[PDB]
């Protein structure tokens, strides 16, 4: 017992595995539920400081496999796990789900065979994934591992013999490895007959059993660990499309551990905990040179967070738990349940304070969440303090996060107007390699930013099942040689694919001072997904194939411009080339203005390419009711889908809208939502009466 | 008429648009069906030189929209197209489909408004896509365009007026643009009242109509072209997952044209025809410096083919047509129809001649298709001359293509054992940028090669609907700093996703001299998709978590090795450190051999991680019947799916296998296929009798 004379018992002594975990710079597996209780309690204090919270608000129940491999709940002492993988079913009353929400926590036990993955950990991890998926509840994975388990048939180690070329000189070589009758019997005696594959021969009187394959008695030495890893990689790939999947990296995550981090997509990395494949030491041995310094050089946050593999970093395990808890506050309690409405002090019914100007540089986050000033807080489009930014360390040209719109949770994509710099590090493996600083123009899609956009869209759709708003403001894609070679077309195409797959309301809104040109429009147009998509443009937005400078260059050339001088200039209508020189700069300006006049939201409305033209200060009020209306209608489309079984979206919506009283304006979002909410149970009777099916 | 006195009529004069197309370095749209006839005829000559072919073997029928926008067939003169998009329905008797196969060809008319995309071309392209998708037939797109159409309200050009700050000095500035009552009436007179959005004011007696927005009378000037582009981008994204989509780039492909190339995935680029977004000239104007030289520098084959955006290059339009024709020979006639069996001179019933050795470097293509030698042709695993390689210019570490196995078409993925070099060009935009040569070790997955692998898997699955064989031979993923920063984990994860989505038989086979370690195994394991996947390892293959050098480093350390010297060396059993120095090199070799003995196919079989261990020379015969058996069983699973409506794969297969006579060995592939083929109609009666449903 160390230390003696403490006020309460030494938990690290009561369970020494707690101390092993601590010595490896991580929380002990069995202590993680407590971090979830601490975080859930903080969630309440930050929401309503006055809430009197008891212990029944949070329940953690360890899951273990029964006699038939069926998962059941247990109340046992920490450290009684016979396998290196552990899981808990958590039932917590949160501000979004005050009656309770459920999720599973799977975790490696770093103190059980170094957190390595053997077939039993793999089988259990897969069974927990399936348990969560069947129930539709989120699956949190806590990664603290050594990757697949590695072994040797340690029983053949003291038994094997070597058939030397010349016994007197061992360095002259050897022919094969073998077992004697003594070795063969030793295995027979311990029922380890299946440990080797032998072939009998007689060499100079001696009966030797030539080892042809070493199998081993102990399960979990090689290929079976790779099979199991594959199973859990496929399991996680499938779970990402089905339930909310998140992973917290606490202590190393190696090999399968690294793929699991990525396969679950959503990841929080604790500072100083690497995400690696082959470690630095092993790589140096392969390269035959001392190339790398640490595993952190290969998979630290300066790699993974900058990569976009790590969505967020965490200062310590509790910080990471707190971030999982916060991320989950935006996500339905289970698959196909409505998005969690959380109304705060920031009511839907106010104008937007922060407005961008053309002459002044701004941070797009100010338009999203607002900004503090000396005169006071300038509210943004979304609920004060609801902007939870993710992928913040990668492709900083796009801003992605979750937010709330008068309570409604949604995914937000904004455009960083400021030039973004990235520091591509020097390759240690190449002596003729130096670090390079890459500057990327604002409002221009690059391979990395287009990749981040598609990724964000997918991550909002799968598991999160959130509506989305893209505050669309791009000049186009980078068409230069470097960016074209770096496959910009591939990443731009992923955006289209992500939108095609989207299953919740989408809102594309070109903000004030905003623009959407050429390929940038193409890739985000509501016809990619007419069922979910909708486009809006601010009265101060611009959009066209080209920008006024390009439109002019192609369509208002020198001849057209001189004919304009002949029409408009009394002096112009040998001596003329002189007036031409004087007029051209202002005439260039006239043509730029002529072009710009086609790029207005009024032409967008007239040409029916946007649902409505909007006023920024009035967007919070508009978007709130539009999304609230749309969430109600989507619910009714889904209930109708079960009934009829076969009909188009248009047929379903037309039918739902035919149930609205004659007095209801189908174009009034506030009225339509108000009516639906006043009649959910009356609409339920309507749908139940429709069960007149054959 | 130029030239005079020709033997037959001057086609370029009869239709001058043919000459315009020619002057732009491309085939005239209406001449493309003839290239398809020429190619289809070549297909026959290369298959059976003795075939007497007539003209009814090939039928091309132009599709045009009727009065109600419904596509119908027409026989009209070339060049009567009122829109810049043209389509043909082709019905061709090919060696795979001798009774005929159908597909649509959509193409831009480079001679119609520079091949630009207006709303009518977009609406038609979408209608053709839908026509092909509804029918399940392939959609070939021939790209020769200027991207979205760009315009201005050319009627406002001679009418507009400018409100000068001071009329005497024009360069002092202007306030706004306006129309006079004369201008307003001019528009009123031509029913172009809707061309502008004005606001009346009176300035110093004059009634001016302030232009607030220029809309225009002519459709297809701006945003409506971007809407249409979006529609066709989404349409193509959807078509790739539904039907076989291929694109041939003949003459430039700009903006939406470039995205269409990528969205359809499968692309052949004609040498010298660029795939661009913003052109070089425009980019130089944005950058304010003469950075780029040509559009080919941005989107030529040295970009797109090296990128993997272009799957193949073509020397001229006929070469590209011939490659589409050849690619299609592997693809079903329509969606959900069986893969086209084409048996050639190379019967299934022979051993594999080309066998790799450990001491000799080989080209993996030799194992796939065989190789010519002085002694004669060494046959490979697949049918002689059936290897059609794709993505050949990108990530050369993986070899991807289509092949035939005794007639059966399938996707093939092999590993390039030789070190691959890539030349990353110097960025013209960066003066402190030089070209870099990147060497990539063989049998190691890098970001690019992992991306190519996932891509190939997807491209085989979607549209092609082909079975697959991965000749798995990777040491692992590159875990170094550069490759980890370049997101190797993301691309490795795409492999898993591509396999999860796979709907046709998969065969993973570790070939002779081959290996599969750590993360390389994880990502390709049959548990990712138990329904389709199956693993095999050659008797000369190796597989484990680590390689013998790593296994030794971790599990057979210094102490274990000295205890082994104490056991095995009579001399070893101050003076001992000397014998230790002498013994260690051979003892290191003993430990390397001890490890290697666990890495055998026999342990893989014993641990149940492979379906069977195989002998390479006998693989063609094994794989032929295994795939032929599996194609027959898959067919029966599908017919059963319609009947019962609800049951697992295992329940379906167990039921199908219960119909086999008692004498049939379920493990004999040749017998099982022979029985199914002898009883398709008897099995059809069985399934029809199962329609006893309520
Ligand atoms: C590295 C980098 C930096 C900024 C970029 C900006 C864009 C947006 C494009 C630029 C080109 N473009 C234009 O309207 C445009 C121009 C836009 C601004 C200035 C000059 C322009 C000249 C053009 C000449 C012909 C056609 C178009 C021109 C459409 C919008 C596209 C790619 C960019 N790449
Ligand atoms: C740039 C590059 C080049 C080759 C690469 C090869 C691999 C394959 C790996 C290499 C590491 N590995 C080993 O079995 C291995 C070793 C393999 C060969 C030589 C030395 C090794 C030392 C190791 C020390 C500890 C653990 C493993 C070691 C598993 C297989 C992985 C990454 C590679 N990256």
């Amino acid at each position: 017992l160390r230390p003696i004379a403490t006020p309460y018992p030494v938990k690290e002594w009561l369970q020494p595995k707690r101390y092993k975990a601590h010595l490896m710079g991580t929380t002990y597996v069995y202590d993680f539920p407590e971090l979830f209780r601490q975080a859930s309690s903080s969630q309440w204090k930050n929401f309503s400081a006055d809430v009197k919270l008891t212990d029944d608000f949070f329940i953690s129940n360890e899951l273990i496999e029964d006699e038939n491999g069926e998962l059941t709940e247990v109340e046992r002492e920490p450290g009684a796990n016979a396998i290196g993988m552990v899981a808990f079913k958590i039932t917590v009353k949160t501000p979004e789900y005050p009656r309770g929400r459920q999720f599973v926590v799977v975790a490696n036990d770093i103190t059980f065979k170094i957190g390595s993955f053997g077939p039993q950990e793999d089988e259990f991890f897969n069974k927990v994934t399936e348990y969560a998926r069947k129930r539709g509840i989120p699956r949190i994975y806590l990664a603290a591992n050594s990757g697949a388990r590695i072994g040797m048939a340690e029983e053949i180690v003291p038994l094997f013999q070597v058939a030397w070329n010349d016994a007197a000189n061992p360095d002259k070589g050897f022919q094969y490895l073998y077992l004697t009758s003594e070795g063969m019997e030793t295995l027979k005696k311990f029922d380890k007959e299946n440990s080797v594959l032998t072939e009998r021969t007689v060499i100079n009187g001696e009966e030797r059993f030539v080892i042809k394959t070493i199998i081993g008695s102990e399960d979990g030495l090689g290929v079976e660990c790779l099979r199991g890893s594959g199973l859990i990689a496929g399991a996680t790939s499938r779970a990402y499309h089905d339930i909310f999947t998140i992973t917290l990296v606490t202590c190393r995550s190696v090999g399968i551990g690294a793929y699991l981090v990525r396969l679950g997509q959503r990841a929080i990395q604790v500072e100083g905990q690497p995400i690696i494949l082959t470690g630095a030491s092993a790589l140096n041995k392969v390269l035959g040179r001392e190339v790398y310094t640490s595993n952190l050089q290969l998979g630290g946050t300066q790699i993974m967070y900058n990569n976009g593999v790590s969505h967020l970093t965490a200062v310590d395990d509790l910080a990471g738990v707190e971030k999982i808890v916060e991320w989950m506050s935006y996500v339905p309690a289970k698959r196909n349940m409505p998005v969690p409405i959380l109304e705060t002090k920031d009511t839907w019914d106010r104008p937007v304070d922060f407005t961008p100007t053309n002459d002044e540089t701004y941070d797009v986050r100010w338009m999203i969440e607002g900004r503090e000033t000396e005169s006071g807080f300038e509210y943004g489009l979304f609920d004060k303090g609801s902007f939870f930014e993710t992928l913040s360390g990668w492709a900083k040209g796009v801003v992605v996060g979750r937010a709330r719109l008068g309570g409604i949770p949604l995914g937000v994509i904004g455009v960083e107007t400021r030039t973004v710099e990235n520091l591509i590090p020097a390759d240690p493996a190449n002596p003729n390699s130096a670090e390079t600083l890459i500057q990327q123009a604002g409002q221009v899609w690059f391979p990395n930013s287009a990749f981040k956009t598609a990724q964000a869209i997918n991550d909002f759709n799968n598991g999160e099942q959130l509506p989305m708003m893209i505050l669309a403001n791009w000049r186009g894609f980078s068409g230069g040689q470097r960016d074209m070679f770096n496959e910009v077309l591939k990443y731009g195409s992923f955006i289209v694919d992500a939108l095609v797959d989207y299953k919740q309301p989408i809102i594309i809104y070109i903000p004030p001072t905003g623009e959407l040109r050429g390929g940038s429009w193409v890739v985000v147009d509501p016809t990619i997904n007419a069922d979910q998509m909708e486009m809006y443009a601010d009265v101060n937005a611009r959009a066209g194939v080209l920008e006024p400078e390009g439109t002019v260059e192609i369509k208002f050339r020198r001849e057209k411009l001189l004919d304009t001088m002949n029409r408009l200039d009394d002096k112009y209508r040998k001596q003329l080339a002189d007036r031409e020189r004087e007029l051209l700069p202002i005439y260039g300006q006239i043509s730029l203005q002529f072009a710009d006049l086609h790029d207005r939201s009024s032409r967008m409305v007239a040409k029916g390419v946007i649902s409505k033209e909007l006023e920024w200060t009035e967007a919070r009020r508009f978007f709130f009711w539009r999304l609230r209306r749309r969430l109600n209608e989507e619910y009714l489309i889904k209930r109708l889908s079960h009934q009829v079984g076969e009909a188009s979206r248009l047929e379903k919506i037309a039918r739902i809208r035919s149930w609205y009283p004659a007095s209801v304006d189908h174009e009034d979002d506030r009225q339509v939502a108000t009516w639906i909410e006043e009649n959910y149970k009356t609409l339920d009777d309507k749908l139940k009466g429709l069960k007149l099916e054959s």
